[PDB]
């Protein structure tokens, strides 16, 4: 009765991938990182009574030539794709990652959502939020901002995705 869950987290370099992960598993904001480098952490969660396992997949960092599989993992559970609000590049690359993204799983019922992180950052912010609003309403995706600096940002990051997969 204590559910299971395995999230990949997606997006362009530097987007805050990690911190977002690290704010929601240990509750801290990190200034660095290894970019390249893919990391797992577990993280026990209970969403409204319900007891979750969650398996992070925190990926190393894609652009638009990264090489996505042709074919999707049965033990992933859905997808967090991530940009930073202060990157146009990074929104960009997003958009060619849920292309090659939805190549991959197909018409498969496994949640995708987006997240526009680094809201926190008021004067370097170059995408709106109805930019990513709307980008996620064309995709039939949720849509969240977030601030890894802000635990309870990350923490309705990663809820949202779960209870997406509930659906
Ligand atoms: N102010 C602010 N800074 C952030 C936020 N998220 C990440 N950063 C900073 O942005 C830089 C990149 O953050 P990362 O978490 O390493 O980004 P990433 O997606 O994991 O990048 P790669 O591992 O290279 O793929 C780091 O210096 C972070 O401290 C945020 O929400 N607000
Ligand atoms: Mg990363």
């Amino acid at each position: 009765q204590s559910k299971s869950r395995k999230i990949a987290i997606l997006g362009y370099r530097s987007v805050g991938k990690s911190s977002l992960t690290i704010q929601f598993v240990e509750g801290q904001f990190v200034d660095s990182y290894d970019p390249t480098i893919e990391n797992t952490f577990t993280k026990l969660i209970t969403v409204n009574g319900q007891e979750y396992h969650l398996q992070l997949v925190d990926t190393a960092a894609q652009d638009e030539y990264s090489i996505f599989p042709q074919t999707y993992s049965i033990d992933i559970n859905g997808y967090i794709l991530v940009y930073s609000v202060t990157s146009i590049k990074s929104f960009e690359v997003i958009k060619v990652i849920h292309g090659k993204l939805l190549d991959m799983v197909g018409k498969v019922q496994i949640p995708i959502m987006l997240v526009g992180n680094k809201k926190d950052l008021h004067m370097e912010r170059v995408i709106s939020y109805e930019e990513g609003k709307a980008l996620a309403e064309s995709w039939n995706a949720a849509f969240l901002e977030s601030s890894a600096k802000e635990n309870q940002t990350a923490v309705d990051v990663f809820k949202r995705i779960i209870l997406e997969a509930e659906k």
